[PDB]
């Protein structure tokens, strides 16, 4: 039993590929193996992003892993759905309904406004990236009318690299003018490092600022640096290290050959590496759930053309779809549970504050149960 | 002389289809004649966009007059970008640097930050549309930082228009809890 898929990891996602490689290992059965045919592309480049997939599709694969930016993301949203081919990917959820789409990462919008009520916040600024949509952008914004805030939203993603110190300088000099002293990072893992240290560099980490990380990785980036400023500093964790399943897994990764596994010898993971890890897990029980429902899906390489007019959907696609969507296990990211889009449902997002001793769980965050603190 | 040209019109384009026409007569010469090929087809649609330009494109095409939309725009400039092709647009500007398109639409940017000035606008509601993209969204929004502006952005494009009635009274709710008085519509 031999199951093509397809594989489109960005070109530098090494630890994604990592755990992605790791997953293939600790799923593999002798009831069927996952062949993966990987494509390193950029990402954001969308005519590029539309070859990897007619490619993999004219192989003729069963379903595809991949990743994409705020600007391919329509590409792979409509071709999946026009060609009834499964996505599973580990990037931020596509704002909307599109069939045909597995997303590891649960909605962060939801735990973002409850942490805001907890500390009682009503005039805070909010720095951006429009890498991953302005999805949560948006939901403060509109959250902003209703709980009456004043939020200051300023775009952080279009400063130019080679000469951004000017900008942050004329940055935090508008978060003066209102004394801003609350701000929220909505950033990639690098995008706050570079910030963070900026903010040290001019002082504004000591007592009498709170920041917000406003990510599902926020042990994944460097908090020594501002954990004895003073500041007080916040965030959300998806990967609990203190569950017996994850602690096991790490057992294992931290000890693995960083020469084969690229920055795989570490004590943490990123959460999108997590995520590629826990899609494999997925995908694996799908095809499993196939084969004891007794359901033919098999083809061959000769799907043809993804161009090809009329495009003709295959059926077996639509069973493919229904096993993905009904798979339930237990990995890294909590409980993986999905509803009849794809995005994840009946999850568990913990909510982390940097202290002297570290990092620390403060409560977690439930789709149907808001914000609980643990005592 | 004859050049082949091709035109992606989003159905619904009556108007635009028959100023289209108009054109082509009003600048009909002897020197060459212009041989547009048309193709309606949901512009929302990434994947028949996809088809639609390759299908142009295999007939052999000189330059492309379409439209896009907030979704499918990535598309377009994209493939016209990497395969040379000229493509020439009414719709709105792109947020960026792309080659191999040609703009009909203005920037209204700039225009309309100018406008609040005037008029010495401190504290607004800004109701958007996602369609056209947040592009004057973060014009205004970043702008509201350096000119110190109170602005209430709220997006009217996501409202379910069979039972968009709770949510626009609820909408002029949050438009009374700040007294506003001084709206900003960016919408079609």
């Amino acid at each position: 039993n031999s199951i093509q898929i397809g594989g489109l990891f960005p070109r530098g996602a090494d630890q994604e590929y990592s755990a992605f490689r790791v997953g293939m290992v600790q799923f593999s059965t002798s009831e069927f193996r996952l062949t993966p045919h990987i494509d390193n592309l950029e990402v954001a480049n969308s005519f590029a992003v539309t070859n990897a997939f007619c490619s993999q599709f004219s192989r003729g694969v069963y379903a595809i892993f991949g990743f994409y930016d705020k600007k391919s993301v329509n590409t792979i949203t409509s071709f999946c759905g026009t060609l009834h081919v499964s996505f599973i990917t580990p990037s931020f959820p596509t704002d909307g309904t599109h069939p045909f789409v597995i997303q590891m990462r649960p909605d962060l919008k939801g735990a973002l406004l409850s942490l805001i009520e907890y500390y009682q916040w009503d005039k805070f600024a909010y720095l951006y990236d429009s890498d991953r949509g302005l999805s949560t952008l948006q939901a403060v914004l509109d959250s902003a009318a209703e709980k009456k805030w004043q939020v200051t939203a300023i775009n952080v993603g279009n400063i130019n690299n080679d000469k951004k110190d000017e900008t942050y300088r004329s940055l935090f000099q508008d978060l003066e003018l209102k004394k801003e002293r609350r701000v929220i990072l909505d950033c990639e893992r690098d995008k706050v490092n570079d910030i963070v240290d900026q903010v040290i560099t001019i002082g504004k980490h000591v007592k009498g600022y709170h920041y917000i990380i406003a990510n599902l990785g926020f042990t994944d980036g460097d908090l020594l640096k501002i954990q004895f400023g003073g500041a007080e500093v916040s965030g959300f964790q998806i990967v609990d290290y203190d569950d017996s399943l994850v602690s096991k897994f790490i057992e294992r990764w931290s000890t693995l050959e960083e020469k084969e596994y690229p920055g795989a010898h570490t004590a943490t993971i990123k959460y999108t590496s997590a995520l590629t890890y826990d899609a494999v897990q997925v995908m694996t029980e799908a095809f499993r759930n196939l084969r004891k429902q007794r359901i033919e899906i098999s083809r061959r390489g000769n799907a043809g053309d993804c161009l090809a007019n009329p495009a003709v959907p295959w059926g077996q696609g639509v069973e493919i779809e229904r096993a993905l969507k009904q798979v339930q296990v237990e990995g890294l990211s909590g409980n993986i549970k999905f509803d009849q889009n794809g995005k994840r449902i009946n999850y568990t997002i913990n909510i982390m504050e940097l202290k002297t001793n570290g990092p620390r769980k403060i409560g977690y965050w439930s789709e149907v149960d808001k914000m609980v603190l643990t005592e």
